[PDB]
């Protein structure tokens, strides 16, 4: 998956496609918009390939990671989604949406204590009042 | 309508992506090559070399029927090229279908003008019981 590719790239330390600027920003933006065109039409499998492609080229990109994590969550691949949401948070530390969605995933993974920690973080640190209500609704059910 | 039909990505960038897909393939980075060849086949299903790349990945992963299916399409997408038929013969042998495999290698021998490919096909035929 995306995470194992990132680790292999790091182990081998050899030149990556991004290291040589193999794909311009403008083309990456286009491919990202095509990925959502597929996603928005319900073509989830093609969207997944396109987000995997983006995450091979530029793994450390919150927008690409969040798109792939959403697909895994929809596909009920909850651990893969949770792992990617955590990468996104590490790279975009001021947005608690990935923490909220990780909480949902942990609930489906039968890890209510991990889910509780996620929803509590949202309520303590997010300034998104609507996201906080949603997190509290989950907490109320735990 | 394909993404290629509307020139969604410039030709030179697609060439680079194909070369990167083959780089992953040659380095044994099969998961990444598979993503890249799937990307290429979404962009232009009608490109025989893109299809052959994905079929090769499936064959390496021992998804022999899935490979054979794509090879039949590739044979339609190529220019009198019996290489996909040769690889279908290999897949059929792995699927325990030796008479189907024999027919594949015989077709290569009878129609192909690629002498090196025919040598390979004959070596398989010689071993079939
Ligand atoms: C994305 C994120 C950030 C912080 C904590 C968690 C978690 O799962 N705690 N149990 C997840
Ligand atoms: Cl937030
Ligand atoms: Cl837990
Ligand atoms: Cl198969
Ligand atoms: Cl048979
Ligand atoms: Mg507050």
């Amino acid at each position: 998956g995306s995470i194992s590719t990132a680790v292999i790239d790091a182990i081998n330390s050899g030149a990556t496609l991004k290291d040589i600027n193999a794909i311009p920003d403008d083309m990456m933006d286009d491919i990202y918009s095509y990925a959502y065109d597929f996603y928005n039409k319900g073509r989830i499998e093609e969207a997944e390939v396109f987000f995997r492609f983006l995450c091979i080229y530029d793994f450390y990109n919150v927008d690409y990671i969040m798109g792939l994590a959403a697909i895994y969550q929809i596909k009920e691949q909850f651990q893969q989604a949770a792992d990617l949401y955590a990468v996104a948070f590490a790279l975009g530390k001021n947005d608690y949406t990935p923490v909220f969605h990780t909480g949902q995933c942990q609930l489906r993974l039968k890890a209510p204590l991990k889910a509780k920690e996620c929803f509590e973080l949202v309520i303590q640190h997010s300034n998104d009042e609507k996201l906080k209500i949603k997190a509290q609704s989950y907490l109320d059910a735990i």
